[PDB]
């Protein structure tokens, strides 16, 4: 169909990971009805995260809080990749952190990131390796329903592509999840937690929490399948490998949808700035009370 | 009426604020009288706090402590601006303390402040914008029942009033309080705690414990009405702009005035010194056991 | 009686302290017999603590364990000055240290002391004011029930005699005792605990537990009680003034025996170094399992 | 027998320590296979300790972990001395350490270590007394089945053998084992824990959890008691001493033998490093379910 004040196309990678463009129109009424408050005001006062996400959603008639739950919700789907035009240069991290904390918090809320101090959380890499695919949040209880990353800054930058494995695109999944082990809850630790590494939506669907870094296996027979699940998804060839540009950000859901990062070139000028935030879902359905 | 040692009058900016104001004479005794006890005796040896409590109320005939009592659990009044004659001046701070000690302890006890390691706190400003309306204590179970601020200096200060509302002075009171999120328990956070914006005294009437900087909206439907309170209190016609000039301390019912301060003018020489205090009624009365 | 390996004389202050001096033979063989252990050993492994108090009740004949749990359990007496012919150098420190923790382990044992890290602790005093009577542990659940208090080394001193009140000798226990807030129990903090100042021993005779710096009246009712208490004990004409010359400590039963220190002249030269053990009793007994 | 991939033979301290060495062609492919995982990856992901351990066991037509477990487990034996041939100088320090990991996963998992914040632990001495016989894993709940050391560097070394005591040769077993205190739980301390400093496996066969510095005797009866174990560890003329030169490492059953060190002679050019792995049994059995 057609939106108000965006655009929804669906990626060359697949058909399962969407590209969302808000207009110029939309994007510079957003940045100035939302002037008044700086981005360490959405840092001290939590509500003005959603002041901003309501203010987003009214400049798209209301359209973007749906379309955004169906898609992420959509196992089908659960990927977007994010964008406003004219907002794609690191000088503007701060509209980037902005448009970005609208969205989230259309279709939930953001945690605290440990590692900032701060519901969002902005690193820089200098002076190489692939990051393995990886479920966000595994080792604490709650579950963490979306990822977002943003690409704030890149330069002198060959390869490091977001990497995004979806369940239903990876080869193996009936093999490991039909399993003993993938029901066998194990211990993670970044106070310990333990849960399954595979587990089932609403409709018994397998859903994944699973890190190579905090996961720990009990024992022989726990650590050498974890090995073998490893190599299992790290070689998968239904393994996405996206590009994220200056000012665009992928938002997925992170209990279907598998994420890491591809080698890059090491080169002494190479800076490269993200932005994350990760969160659970919260909105309004027809359900029993 | 008349009291003994004190004049007890109303504020020009509303009948709900009295001030009260301690004679010459009851100062320079009480001065004296709990001259061999300095303010770091009362931080190291909290039974000495309410001995100098005992000391000033002596010197008022004992009509000090029911008054004060009396006026801050008025639901119509519950407010203090508070002084003593020729204590006036920031180099007699430590008598500053060693009063607003005596009149805190005679209606309850004050609270350990995180943020001195004492049961009172002092702040200088040196180096703009308005404090949101807010109550104290909303980050922790215990109820915190009274706010004391005291102006301990106060040099090249354009602005920066205290602001105060009453809940009965908010015109939008009733809105709120009528909304089920006004009964919704909420996330505080500086472990976290759990409690609704609103409640209500021993009659029904409301109360509040709120504040913009900790309540942890979980999601788009608490975030935009959180937000809406916000500029519903902010914008209230019922705020009270309070000149505190030095040696006064303002002393308020926590539970239904929302207190905050007014921009003030940056200057290069601005000086102004706070004193605070914050703690939960504790009073004799007729009642059953 | 006649003792092996010491005498037992009352000292000129009370007939209820007791002084212990180890004979020359007795203190030379102990440090020869636990040469082998320094100090450090005994900080270390917590059984050579018991290791050198059997080697010194040994070498007394086994007299000095019962005596020193009869003197110290007796509501008559319950109060050691002890020491060691030839060991009155601050040089011998290590061999104070040694004498206290054997005699200390006979008894009982010394908790960990969060000053020091150890289960002693050494202060110097350097660079003045009374040091009010006062009973130790009152901020923790587990009973101390006796204090250690060994005078290392003393330069330059003129007064700071320990001060020594016993519960039978204070003049007003009665009318304190029998008020109500003798029995309320009070918040004591340094997590808090909660316990009255006054308890009974086996026998329903009054005990205490009570120090004005950590006791936490939570209203006037109990803050102006304290305040008279405090004044009670700190006039009362049953304290004893008790010297402790360098090499000698006092051991006294932390129940109903309250310790505090003088004044002291303030002196450039003046060097008093302490060393305290607190700990708990334990000894067999003929009773019920 | 004769093994695939290695060599079994008896020490010459005592039939109970037996020798395990890695044959040249075993240590040489071991190293191969395992060359992509450097040790930061081992410790970064605990699954890949496992990798390497099957990938060991591998290259012993699976004898390896079999023979292990047998070995640790017996209590007849429950001792190795562990090397492979090419790996016996501080330059090969991280193939030291894979080997290591592969060995103690076979049979169970590593615990973190405190001191070093990893799985394993290295220390070099530098700058001389003995280290008493003692188990570990003492002040924690949770039962260390097994202790690692190896020896990573050795220059200049005079003296610093490695002490052992199995139970079975301790002269004194049943005269402490028979005693009351023996089946007292004791509070042991690095929050605390209490056990017994004995125990029995499941035939009833007695086991200890003991070290001098971390037990914490409650009585003169507990201390007095404790010192005479600790003599009677200390002098008992069972006890092994194992010289372990570098690239060898004791691997031990942590129930039924203490473990210790020698003193040595302190040199300016003394250079000792050793690693440590102590963890939990986990394997493979026929068993109820
Ligand atoms: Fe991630
Ligand atoms: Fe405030
Ligand atoms: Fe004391
Ligand atoms: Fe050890």
């Amino acid at each position: 169909q057609d939106y108000s004040g965006f655009t929804l196309t669906p990626s060359a990678q697949s058909p399962r990971l969407l590209e969302l463009t808000f207009t110029e129109q939309t994007t510079k009424q957003f940045l100035e009805q939302v002037a008044e408050w700086p981005v360490q005001a959405l840092e001290y006062k939590s509500f003005l995260r959603f002041r901003v996400a309501k203010i987003l959603d009214d400049l798209c008639a209301n359209q973007l809080q749906p379309l955004l739950l169906k898609t992420l919700l959509n196992r089908a789907e659960g990927a977007l990749l994010i964008n406003a035009v004219g907002v794609d240069d690191v000088k503007q991290a701060d509209e980037m952190v902005k448009l970005a904390t609208a969205v989230a918090h259309l279709i939930g809320r953001s945690n605290f990131d440990a590692m900032s101090g701060q519901y969002y959380a902005r690193f820089v890499v200098k002076n190489h390796r692939v990051m393995e695919l990886h479920n966000d949040g595994t080792y604490v209880e709650e579950i963490t329903d979306y990822v977002l990353m943003m690409k704030i800054d890149e330069q002198n930058m060959q390869g490091g592509n977001s990497l995004l494995l979806h369940l239903d695109d990876w080869e193996h999944l009936d093999n490991y999840f039909r399993h003993p082990l993938a029901r066998r809850p194990m211990r993670f630790a970044a106070k310990d937690v333990f849960h399954p590494v595979f587990d089932v939506d609403q409709q018994g669907r397998p859903v994944m929490r699973y890190i190579d870094q905090f996961v720990q296996p009990k024992d022989f027979e726990e650590g050498v399948w974890l090995s073998e699940l490893s190599d299992a998804i790290e070689t998968s060839k239904g393994i996405l490998s996206v590009p994220v540009p200056v000012g665009k950000f992928l938002l997925i859901n992170n209990l279907f949808w598998l994420h890491g990062r591809d080698r890059f070139t090491p080169h002494p000028d190479l800076r490269r700035e993200l932005m994350r935030q990760r969160g659970y879902f919260a909105y309004a359905s027809n359900h029993y009370q």
